[PDB]
């Protein structure tokens, strides 16, 4: 599943619905550390809309738990991110991976 770890507090009130757009910068690694995604290296935060799965499962359910304004870590399994296929050349298969996530604000 996905397992939040706080690095640093939100709000602890202002809590994603579905259908809002969550705006976050954050950066992904495998688990050895190693970096393969970061919007905070294009200087420019990220926008889905919760609930209309443009982003993977483990993200739709971790942002969820997290309030404006919060920074927290995410490591998430394999069948909440992109399972037995990965993302080949990006992502080997069965990848468990950790997230770096703060959420700036709902839009
Ligand atoms: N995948």
């Amino acid at each position: 599943g996905v397992q939040v770890e706080t690095i640093s507090p939100g709000d602890g009130r202002t809590f994603p619905k579905r259908g809002q757009t969550c705006v976050v910068h954050y950066t992904g690694m495998l688990e050895d550390g190693k970096k393969f995604d970061s919007s905070r290296d294009r200087n420019k935060p990220f926008k889905f809309m919760l609930g209309k799965q443009e982003v993977i499962r483990g993200w739709e359910e971790g942002v969820a738990q997290m309030s404006v304004g919060q920074r927290a870590k995410l490591t998430i399994s394999p069948d909440y991110a992109y399972g037995a296929t990965g993302h080949p050349g990006i992502i080997p298969p069965h990848a468990t991976l950790v997230f770096d996530v703060e959420l700036l604000k709902l839009e």
